[PDB]
């Protein structure tokens, strides 16, 4: 549980708020030592907001973002290749709706037989992979 000091928070850091792991957009203060802290969710871009002393330590999560080789997909699930030499089978494509679904199939497709592979960038914190980006290799 990594943490850093409410009163050391900046726009753009990033910090848990409801088990959510967002980045900082907005900081407000106040004997009385009170602050609030509104956030952008990384993965759904929602705003969250919370209060806290600004005497005490906020939660910082640690947040990936890495580029893998994109080897197979099937039944929505992908297999992806490590810059250094493993597979990982625990990214799924993007929902439905999140028009990078359609992206990443489509470039997918358009490389299958050729000697170009996609790349895909992935964003993971806690357990949670979104990918979020992709191109040609």
């Amino acid at each position: 549980k990594a943490t850093i000091p409410v009163n050391k928070l900046k726009k753009g850091g990033y910090v848990l708020i409801e088990g959510r792991p967002c980045r900082v957009v907005d900081i407000t203060k106040s004997g009385h030592a009170k602050a609030g802290i509104a956030g952008t969710d990384l993965f759904t871009g929602r705003r969250y907001e919370t209060h806290l002393p600004t005497s005490h330590e906020i939660e910082v999560p640690f947040v990936d973002r890495s580029d893998y080789g994109l080897i197979n997909i099937d039944d929505g699930h992908t297999q992806l290749l490590t810059l250094d030499g493993t597979l990982r089978e625990d990214v799924d494509l993007p929902p439905e709706g999140n028009e990078m679904r359609q992206r990443v199939i489509d470039l997918f497709n358009v490389c299958v037989n050729t000697n170009d592979q996609v790349v895909v960038t992935v964003l993971s914190s806690n357990g949670e992979n979104l990918i979020v980006d992709c191109k040609k290799s």
